[PDB]
């Protein structure tokens, strides 16, 4: 059955490692941060991974960090596909990343959009991203420390739901910097702008003394 916490949102945790209470996570959006975007992420053939999310990915893994995908998908409320599919194309996005190996440790999904035809024409439902549900939900089931943690996204979207759950800090894929007290836009454009990023995750790793 898909993991369905109500018609619009899909929250499932993802592989069996063991995290500790009140660790920061690394947030990430899906398409566009992930994986490469397009319009309607329906077909798992289509799915190509960004290659320089995947050190990103893998210092978190290493460092003992929960990554958590949050993930607007408003084609499921426009018709363009459904659950089953989005079941097939993450999946196979999991898959791409298990064989750089690297994975994530779980998916929150919403569907709900104001362009949306029938009941999950929901226009601004709390889990729908700028709103922070899905950080605030996922810092619930896993008992993150969301003031310590991370967002990674393309979207302004992404950034203002960091800012909304408590966040201090997010990296905007090939967008600017905007730092303000209380929250920091840093930018993500380039390998030294990666490097920053990988800083900041590796200062949150553990001690195993």
């Amino acid at each position: 059955p898909h993991p369905l916490t109500e018609p619009g949102v899909w929250i499932e945790r993802i592989g069996g490692r063991v995290f500790p209470p009140h660790l920061p996570a690394l947030f990430l959006d899906r398409d566009g941060t992930i994986n490469v975007d397009t319009d309607y992420p329906s077909d798992p053939a289509e799915i190509v991974l960004r290659p320089q999310m995947l050190p990103a990915i893998a210092t978190a893994n290493r460092a003992g960090i929960p990554v958590v995908v949050v993930t607007n998908q408003s084609g499921i409320a426009r018709g363009y596909f459904g659950w089953s599919a989005f079941a097939a194309v993450n999946g196979r996005v999991l898959e791409l990343l298990r064989e750089e190996g690297v994975f994530v440790d779980m998916v929150l999904a919403c569907a709900y959009h104001e362009a949306g035809v029938g009941p999950l024409a929901i226009p601004d439902h709390p889990m729908r991203k700028p709103n922070p549900g899905m950080l605030v939900e996922a810092g619930k089931r896993l008992a993150l420390d969301l003031q310590r943690s991370l967002i990674v996204g393309d979207k302004l979207a992404d950034m203002q739901a960091g800012k909304r759950a408590g966040l201090a800090q997010g990296w905007l894929v090939d967008g600017e910097a905007a730092v303000q007290p209380g929250f920091a836009i840093r930018p993500l454009r380039d390998s030294s702008e990666l490097g920053d990023l990988l800083a900041a995750i590796e200062t949150l790793g553990r001690d195993n003394r």
